[PDB]
């Protein structure tokens, strides 16, 4: 037989190596020996035809050693294709994706892909049971923080699998920007080390972030209410916001405040009234800034839905009720100018905090920490699910720990500028996994529990549901050809294990919050993988993506507060000022949102991901009909966008990312 085979090596850096390596063909029946053929060029696919008497059969396996002299050199295989050029017969494809180093022979099955129940001939069982052993080894479960839900096991990046790592042409140019970045806006800013500090105006004087065009709309009207409530519906955090079915408990009203119930009654009834409660916050200890004592609220914002499809503010509490003690004055659009002013601050910074924490660190973030450290060790490579995965999970683990070595370690970025940073972070990190349910990561259940379903004003929840129903489709797809029955998922104990490591010991006992223990229909199983991909995709973009345009302006989302949230109702000019941040933490404040929020170097769009882990034409009729309807989302969007005086973007599979990484 006269076969093509051909090896890709990586586009990295030091992906080449000066070794020569080996190579072996082992099918259905035999196997035979080829021997030292090429060396591994940088970034060079190599074929070469080559004949065998041996009756090979099936292609299961393309098992291949690197021997190197005296200095062994890394090398990244892409793939290794071998394909019968005489008989008619598919192109074998064997994908890798990973380093190869050591002189251990590897062994490379068939891109095909199959379970255990998939597999009755048992010719890939041995295979798996060794890797996952492996697997096990490399990836183990760290702890960063008590209390948390498990990271991976480590401190440093040296602790990360060498495949988890930055390639080098990446880790270069995400340094460089960043430095560059960061620097460019220390400079700008050092400039007004001596300027005036005393009127809102001069919040202007340091703007200078990004300035997109969203941004310069912050700018130019940040003290308008129906701004302000417009950002609980789609601005950077819209996962606070729901529909009232009736009144907060913790809204009690003060004697006199009896009108103003009657308001609050008629929206009720009418279906219009909506609120966020940011009681995530009580009892959480401030920062400390140069020994400088820093402030936070638990605030409620209670907002009617206008018939001309605008949300506005009627009522903001910042504080919670104490029981036992009289009621905490609630503040009205009534009130003087700076005392209305005074309280939308603290509702911005408030959110700021949450945003950053919650919605974007552990929702998005850590979470899918979850997701890649279990599926590394409970899904092997050959794995129908391990290969619809992974492009999601790239490059997770290592901004990740990039993070907790710097933004949100001991006297790391939050302890610098947050206000919850210096320990009230960590308790309130700690505190919400309690708030991480299942439905809460499913858009149809969400936007359901939430009431926020058919709002026309709320783009999120619409673009949420739209991505939702083509990735779910997307995964029904894949699933549909390795799962026919209901018994093949149900009896698939990596699939079951799989859902163990995430549910039970990833996420710390998720059972009760809503996290399935055990897959046992296939309907339910597209469900988990989709919410698996929704949150490494869409739940993170859509909280990242906001950040460049709603935290830029510090006045609309302050890091930090001076002053403790007002008692009375007789704030001025001047407390406005000195609550707020100064020059000082403000112009820091910038520069640092440009790194929690960015446009990275080289980006992957949403279900554009070049790696080809399955080698069948069906599983790529599914890939091709996923990009399809993304694409024609994105464009759809982009011209309802038009008529929008405040476009939506951050659901765009465009821009939208494959995987968490910045
Ligand atoms: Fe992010």
């Amino acid at each position: 037989g006269v076969y093509r085979v051909c090896v890709s090596t990586g586009a990295s850096i030091y992906a080449g190596s000066k070794n020569k390596v080996e190579l072996w063909l082992v099918g259905q029946h035999g196997e035979v020996e080829l021997g030292s053929c090429l060396r591994p060029t940088r970034n060079k696919e190599e074929e070469f035809k080559v004949n065998v008497s041996k009756y090979l059969g099936s292609l299961l396996f393309v098992r291949l050693r690197k021997k190197h002299f005296l200095k062994e050199d890394a090398w990244f295989c892409n793939w290794i294709s071998v394909q019968a050029l005489g008989a008619a017969e598919d192109k074998y494809w064997f994908p890798c994706y990973r380093w190869v180093v050591g002189d251990g022979v590897q062994s490379l099955p068939v891109g095909t892909g199959c379970t255990t129940v998939g597999d009755p001939q048992g010719l890939f069982q041995k295979h798996r049971e060794q890797e996952l052993e492996e697997r096990r080894k490399l990836y183990q479960w760290g702890s960063w923080k008590e209390g948390l839900i498990l990271n991976v096991a480590g401190s440093k990046l040296t602790d990360l699998p060498v495949d988890e790592r930055f390639l080098e042409d990446k880790k270069i140019d995400f340094e460089a920007s960043l430095a560059w970045g960061l620097a460019e806006l220390a400079l700008k800013n050092s400039l007004n080390i001596l300027a005036p500090w005393k009127t809102l105006d001069d919040f202007n004087r340091i703007f200078w972030c990004g300035r997109s065009k969203l941004a310069r709309r912050v700018r130019d009207s940040w003290q308008e209410d129906s701004l302000f409530g417009y950002q609980f519906l789609n601005g950077a955090n819209p996962m606070l916001l729901r529909r009232s079915v009736q009144l907060p408990a913790r809204l009690v009203f003060p004697p006199g405040m009896e009108e103003l119930q009657a308001q609050l009654e008629k929206e009720l009834k009418a279906g219009t009234l909506f609120e966020a409660d940011f009681a995530l916050l009580d009892n959480i200890k401030a920062n400390v800034i140069l020994y400088c004592q820093q402030y936070l609220a638990a605030p409620l914002v209670m907002l009617k839905l206008q018939p001309d499809g605008k949300l506005m503010p009627m009522v903001i509490q910042l504080h919670l009720p104490k029981i036992g003690s009289s009621p905490p004055p609630l503040f009205l659009p009534t009130d003087p100018p700076m005392v209305w002013l005074l309280a939308k601050c603290w509702v911005r910074s408030s959110d700021f905090q949450v945003h950053e924490l919650n919605s974007h660190l552990l929702r998005g973030h850590l979470m899918a920490e979850v997701f890649t450290v279990a599926t590394m060790r409970c899904l092997p490579s050959i794995h129908p699910v391990f290969k619809l995965i992974v492009p999601h999970l790239r490059y997770t683990l290592e901004i990740n720990v990039r993070a907790r070595n710097g933004l949100v370690s001991d006297f790391g970025i939050f302890d610098q500028i947050m206000s919850t940073g210096g320990g009230g972070h960590v308790q309130l990190l700690q505190q919400a996994g309690a708030f991480l349910t299942y439905r809460s990561f499913c858009p149809p259940d969400d936007l359901a529990d939430r009431g926020l379903l058919g709002v026309e004003s709320s783009f999120y929840a619409q673009d949420a549901l739209r991505l939702w129903e083509i990735i779910s489709r997307y995964v029904q797809g894949i699933m549909g050809l390795y799962y026919k029955t209901d018994e093949a998922v149900r009896d698939d104990l990596e699939l079951q294990s799989w859902c163990r490591e995430i549910t039970e010991i990833g996420l710390q006992g998720a059972q009760k919050q809503g996290f399935p223990t055990s897959l046992q229909s296939v309907a339910q199983a597209c469900h988990f993988v989709t919410m698996c991909i929704f949150t490494c995709t869409g739940q993170h973009s859509s909280i990242h993506l906001g950040q460049l345009d709603w935290f830029t302006w510090v006045p609309n989302a302050p890091c930090t507060m001076r002053l403790p949230p007002p008692t009375t109702k007789d704030a001025t000019l001047e407390t406005v000022m000195a609550t707020l941040p100064n020059l000082h933490q403000s112009s820091l404040q910038m520069s640092i949102v440009w790194q929690l929020g960015r446009d990275q170097p080289i980006m992957v769009p949403l279900g554009q991901h070049q790696e080809e882990y399955f080698s069948g034409p069906e599983p790529r009729a599914v890939l091709e009909k996923f990009r399809e309807e993304l694409a024609i989302m994105d464009k759809e969007i982009e011209v309802r966008n038009e008529k929008l005086d405040i476009p939506y973007e951050y659901l765009r599979p465009s821009i939208v990312e494959n995987s968490v990484a910045i």
